[PDB]
């Protein structure tokens, strides 16, 4: 079995090997990297996303949320405040004020220690979720606007015909802004790459591992997991390395740069944070092996979870016996 200690592996694709997306995928998978439940690809050397960066001051970000935390500094909830809106040239402008620019640190261990101590008594600003990309329309390699539809992946694998769409979201960042523990809607794929910027730190549980995650989970967010039997999937749950580490839950660790994609693998969860000003773009993403994984997906019912048009087309395929109660969940 490749990669048995489900470590998360680095990958450097030659540019003949960046061609072909779905291939290259498979290939990761042929040594093991799913087992991590994320991977680094560094693009060769010749590719580039875009020309330049510097006329993006004027995307707008129509819902800033800023990141209220509750609990304790390794075992804590977000909720997420609108604010008003602002332009990505306002936001980074804030994003490097005194109030919320990052501290003066050592290296990465320095900065995620310091996350780690101190977050909770912060609220930082995060602009995520925004619909759009930054590639420009003739990067042909690893392009997130051009990649094969989970809905068409659908329909080869299984025949059927559905409705929706698949777009990538843009993400601003800044420091100390967080992503809670999750896997993705359905179990997918994801692919995330950082366009500008400050990096990002990830921690994922092997997939192998998950449920090991969500009975911590449900022992640590009590009310929460009475509240719903797939509460992660509100996408509000913080537990820090050093817990995971007292409770031995197995996880593994690595800090994205800018230039660099991620690919979270089906029941991959992970959570992490910026360490200053950045742009990401993600989006999901299917293979034949998802399949499985999306029959299986827990489904949050309890009405929190809300989520895209489409994922209603893959609980209605995949999921019928559960179709009726999600469904109630979404209206
Ligand atoms: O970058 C973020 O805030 C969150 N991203 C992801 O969870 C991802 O790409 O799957
Ligand atoms: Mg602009
Ligand atoms: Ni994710
Ligand atoms: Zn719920």
């Amino acid at each position: 079995a490749q990669n048995p200690n489900c470590n998360i592996m680095i990958f450097h694709p030659t540019k003949e090997e960046f061609n072909d997306f779905d291939k290259y995928i498979a290939y990761m998978e042929s040594q093991g990297a799913h087992r991590a439940g994320l991977a680094k690809i560094i693009p060769p050397k010749e590719w580039k996303a875009r020309e330049t960066y510097d006329n993006i001051s004027e995307i707008l970000i129509a819902t800033p949320l800023q990141q209220v935390a509750s609990g304790r500094a390794g075992v804590f909830t977000q909720y997420h405040k609108k604010k008003k809106a602002m332009t990505v040239g306002e936001y980074r402008h804030l994003a490097n004020s005194k109030k919320y620019q990052t501290p003066p640190h050592q290296n990465f261990e320095d900065l995620e220690r310091k996350y780690w101590k101190n977050r909770i008594y912060n609220s930082p600003i995060y602009g995520a979720d925004i619909s759009g990309s930054l590639f420009d329309e003739n990067t042909k390699q690893w392009n997130l606007g051009h990649l094969g539809t989970i809905q068409d992946l659908l329909e080869k694998e299984c025949g059927v015909v559905i409705e929706g769409v698949n777009t990538p979201y843009l993400y601003f960042g800044m420091w100390k802004t967080t992503f809670a523990w999750h896997t993705e809607d359905m179990d997918l794929y994801s692919i995330n790459y950082l366009h500008l910027g400050e990096p990002k730190t990830w921690y994922v549980v092997p997939p192998e591992h998950g449920q090991r995650l969500e009975r911590l989970a449900r022992e640590l967010f009590p009310g929460s997991s009475r509240g719903c039997g797939a509460f992660l999937r509100h996408k509000v749950a913080l537990i820090s390395p050093t817990v995971l580490k007292e409770n031995g839950i197995p996880f593994n660790r690595i800090t994205q740069e800018a230039g660099e994609f991620m690919v979270t693998f089906p029941y991959g969860y992970h959570a992490g944070f910026n360490h200053g000003f950045n742009c990401a773009e993600a989006i999901n993403f299917a293979t034949p092996r998802w399949i499985d994984y999306g029959k299986m997906a827990s489904q949050c019912s309890c009405g929190e979870a809300r989520v895209t048009f489409s994922m209603d087309a893959f609980v209605r395929i995949l999921q019928p016996e559960r179709y009726d109660l999600w469904k109630r969940g979404q209206d």
